[PDB]
């Protein structure tokens, strides 16, 4: 369980559909199309094909944070990157490991907790498409970089969580011991502050401690804009036990309207105390 | 005052939550002496705390930590029955680990931080109402090896206050130059503030101050925070600037103009402040 | 190309703040070409300026500096006695020292980093007249052996505007690919940002970029601000995306939306921008 050198050509099928009352979304087979998007996982040195279609009656793009891509799959109406009503292009993204340049400078690399997003429905900004629910997430992994037994994705878009109605979650379930991935991102309007009970993380780039020498701080209150996105691994009820564990946005009045799940964290015979 | 000692102390206190004047509510050691912000908690990592809390209001209350460990029976959250009924007692019990080397090999991250607790159940089930009203503290917690300091000031940005106080009260913070001043900042409510120092800077890290040369963290003057963020600091008073009143403020512009604002008063040795007519 | 040197000098400027057109104000260190943002001053780590200034206008003004080392007397402010009147001058001194290890064995932090000066008089004393209108420019204090870059833009998101510009005028930059690119970033006023560059990304640290395969610092593309926040970074244009218009807009949808959007004009060697097409 740890993440290889990256330097795959991979390819893979992407829809943008609409969605049941308003909303559109990404996924990965045409009918199946989901808020958050589907995750992409790919290794620093990867390339991925995108080969997308826009099912919609609206132009659309496909929008990607952190990782490497020609002015040609920026998708943005002023490059002409957008794709018409039926419409179908294919981006690709690339990665990078880190290492030195000729100057003897250092290059970071593509590793990150990213996502992707639309950037052409209601505005050149993709303001009504991003609210639509247009995102998703992208991780890149670092060789060597542990993996998880479980990932989730956690986004304040506005104000709710994964689209989803006031107080309806979403819940996300782990048995106490396993390692568990979350990948955090914020979109639209507000700031916002992630919070978990019950667990914490460093804020670096894997969420976890280089070691004894690392200066990372440890949180478990984050304060979050639109476009941010982060990610950690926790080990479940580390030190806490088993639970309903809340998380929440931290801002009073948006806990109080909806910004509110459970993480529960089960024993190892499945039941959670208290729920 | 030295360097944090190793933890492993099992300690017990008690508090309380009394309505204090103003519709206001306040957390205390003592019965009476509730206060805001609440009493400042210090353990070092290994330390168990036993908080034999009680409440003396006429509506339920409960008591929530940030960053320690600790069960889900002291949650401080009506989801999981870990409230306090008016008149009611409960035994709040907070733990703190070391950092150290998992099975699998990786690196579990240490308790210590600047950490706080507040209340979760009076207003809403998130605790505003409580917040609101003053129903929060901080909470230290240190690794061996910290450097400790002279002294230790609270400054918690509530929405539109600082400590819930009046536009313009500060409050005030002394010090003479030398000393070795550890800030300890929060923020709760619903606004996203900036917190400024003039004359001093800190890095923000977890110490708010470097390893060494080798240590990457950013060093700042100005940190952005919101609701229930909690870092701190600790910064040498005067240090390259000498003394005088040097204002600290939420550097939103109409929050500094609507009273987000205080000095920190640091003092030549003997005792005066140079420009400054109290 | 180059390497930032060891500080040390001692240095001397004029500068004056004067009304401009519309109700606006800036400084600058030629009379009759002040800017918004002000003039670029840079610093190495040990150096000392004494900056002449200069009243101009009919208002009093102030001139006050994040981060750098300065007395009470330069504080700039009301507080302090630090301001400068209607047609007055004054000598305002700033100082900035090399990192050190101190006597009691803790490692004091230097000057260096992404720093910025503004007005702390107008309309209020806190600035917020001078701020809006203008008044603020940005500092650069380097470390011996920091990376000199090609060239540095200065991006100010104040309040709802870049640089106080009338909405979707950019600022636009130019670069070739390959071409070291030192960005400031600061904000001002009343609300929060997320400053966002498409196809680059920088290390959130004191330089922008990591020191090497130990640097822990994060590397992202969207970075949240506030009032008084400044940071910055160098990036190589192009580097693994090659060339174009590059997009940079606060991510915030209603901002980028309203006009808090510029380009990053990254042309081939041949000079060619593949795509633009205004
Ligand atoms: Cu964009
Ligand atoms: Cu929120
Ligand atoms: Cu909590
Ligand atoms: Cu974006
Ligand atoms: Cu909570
Ligand atoms: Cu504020
Ligand atoms: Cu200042
Ligand atoms: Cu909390
Ligand atoms: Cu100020
Ligand atoms: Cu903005
Ligand atoms: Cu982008
Ligand atoms: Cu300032």
């Amino acid at each position: 369980g740890a993440a290889p050198a990256g330097g795959e050509v991979r390819r893979v099928t992407m829809y943008a559909e609409r969605l049941a009352g308003g909303q559109m979304g990404y996924g990965l087979e045409k009918g199946k199309a989901s808020i958050p998007g589907p995750l992409i996982e790919l290794n620093e040195g990867d390339t991925l094909h995108v080969e997308f279609e826009n099912t919609m009656d609206v132009p659309v793009s496909l929008h990607v944070h952190g990782l490497d891509y020609e002015i040609s799959s920026d998708g943005t109406k002023q490059n002409k990157s957008h794709v018409e009503p039926g419409g179908t292009r294919t981006y690709t993204w690339r990665t990078h490991e880190p290492g030195r340049r000729a100057d003897g400078t250092w290059r970071a690399g593509s590793a990150g907790y990213w996502h992707y997003h639309d950037h052409v429905v209601g505005t050149e900004a993709g303001t009504g498409g991003i609210r639509n629910g247009l995102y998703g997430p992208v991780i890149v992994r670092r060789k060597g970089d542990v993996l998880p037994d479980a990932t989730h994705t956690i986004v304040f878009n506005d104000m709710t969580i994964n689209n989803r109605p006031a107080h309806t979650g979403p819940n996300f379930e782990a048995t106490v011991g396993d390692r568990v991935e979350i990948v955090m991102i914020t979109h639209g309007e507000y700031y916002h502050t992630f919070h978990m009970h019950g667990h914490r993380w460093a804020d670096n780039r894997t969420g976890m401690l280089t070691g004894p020498d690392d200066p990372s701080q440890v949180i478990d209150n984050k304060i979050c804009g639109p476009a941010d996105s982060f990610g950690f691994q926790i080990i479940a009820g580390e030190g806490v036990g088993a639970g309903a564990w809340m998380y929440h946005c931290h801002v009073q009045s948006h806990s109080d309207m909806g910004m509110v799940g459970l993480f529960l964290v089960k024993k190892p015979d499945g039941t959670i105390p208290g729920y």
